């Protein structure tokens, strides 16, 4: 199709969205508002969900972000994606949902395993997420992935992909490293990724051109890599000065104190507060960016799940268009704000 502008790896997941009664959460020992991995006792939550007529939509963090890129670029195969699915009905449902949008995909099938699934449980105007990765964990990047991805200079992985193997993201980043106009981009994804994969992520960051994350992820990064003094590790990132220090320290995990012509950028989303970024410019000096976030009244916010996925997709779309860092952040804010004002993790038809 193409031209392919962005290539990503991810955990492909079918989201099953339904309104459920409170007894549903209680019966499954879910805490309202949390996002967890299915426990043994939640084995039957997905079949049990069928009685609440859930809707099926494509999910997975990275898949949501490249579906934003593909929607904005329009041409079939503008974004490419790989991950693993099962040899089950759910895998086919997910594949067809992605094909209809024109995304370029190669889904590796793992015989006998179930396609990733996330129950998105709506109750008391909150979402409770319960994910079972299944076949996602089997993903191993194929040897010809660079041929599949031909033409793309922007690569993306979530730290959530480290739960299959860090070797996938490390291979993608390893291909981009040292090529001045190849851009490997990474999401911190969740506090647990920062701790569980500390040493693999330290290595990965050295090969990273753009790091995305939210405040709690960066707070965890700063504590695990001692990026700030102990006295500061507890400081609110709602404080600009603290946010800037954390971003600036995180940037050193990308740069290692070296300066090349390659992109080196850390972007911290901060909810309603301005986005803060630290950039190593051409000559090595570090510039801090602060981009205000247009006000969205609380009553208009349906749910903030998927806001960061959408932010990243808008940012990478703008980056493919050669836009400045501030413009890329503004496009990410626009996409995130569309998505948080309706049900669902996709851009609206009208966007
Ligand atoms: N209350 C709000 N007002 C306007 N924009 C919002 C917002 N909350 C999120 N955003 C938009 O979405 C982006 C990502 O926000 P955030 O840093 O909260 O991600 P997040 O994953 O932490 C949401 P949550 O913590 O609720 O799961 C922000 O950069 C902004 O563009
Ligand atoms: C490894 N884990 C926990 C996960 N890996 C990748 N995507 C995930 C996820 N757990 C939840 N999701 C997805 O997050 C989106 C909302 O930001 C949902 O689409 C859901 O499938
Ligand atoms: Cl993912
Ligand atoms: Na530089
Ligand atoms: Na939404």
């Amino acid at each position: 199709t193409g031209p392919m502008r962005v290539f990503a790896i991810g955990n492909p997941i079918l989201d099953l969205v339904a309104e459920v009664p409170s007894s549903f959460l209680d019966e499954f020992f879910l805490k309202r508002g949390d996002a967890t991995l299915a426990t043994p006792e939640q084995m039957r939550i997905y079949s049990t969900l069928d009685q609440f007529n859930p809707t099926s939509l494509p999910g997975g963090s990275a898949l949501n972000s490249v579906r934003v890129v593909q929607k904005l670029l329009r041409k079939p195969g503008s974004a490419g994606y790989m991950g693993a699915i099962g040899d089950d009905p759910r895998g086919q449902v997910l594949k067809e949902l992605c094909d209809k949008e024109g995304l370029a995909t190669r889904f590796m099938v793992a015989p006998g395993q179930s396609t990733g699934v996330c129950a998105v449980l709506i109750n008391e105007k909150e979402r409770t997420l319960c994910t079972h990765l299944g076949a996602c964990g089997s993903f191993r990047l194929p040897e010809d992935w660079t041929t599949f991805a031909s033409g793309a200079l922007i690569f993306y992985a979530t730290a959530y992909t480290l739960t299959a193997t860090p070797k996938n993201a490390l291979e993608v980043a390893g291909y981009a490293h040292g090529i001045p106009n190849a851009i490997f981009t990474l999401n911190l994804s969740a506090p647990f990724c920062v701790e569980l994969y500390k040493d693999a992520m330290q290595s990965l960051l050295l090969h990273t051109n753009i790091l995305f994350g939210n405040e709690e992820e960066f707070a965890h990064l700063a504590k695990v890599h001692n990026l700030v003094a102990a006295e500061k590790t507890a400081l609110s990132t709602a404080n600009k000065e603290h946010a800037v220090e954390v971003c600036t320290g995180a940037l050193r995990l990308l740069t290692a104190g070296q300066n090349t012509s390659a992109t080196k950028l850390v972007v911290m989303t901060r909810g309603h507060n301005p986005v803060i970024a630290a950039e190593q410019t051409a000559d090595g000096t570090v510039v801090v960016h602060e981009v205000g976030v247009p006000v969205v009244a609380a009553e208009k916010i349906v749910d903030t799940n998927g806001a960061g996925d959408a932010f990243v997709g808008g940012f990478l779309y703008a980056l493919s268009q050669g836009k400045t860092v501030k413009q890329c952040i503004m496009c990410g804010n626009a996409c995130a704000q569309d998505v948080i004002q309706h049900v669902g993790f996709s851009l609206s038809f009208t966007f």
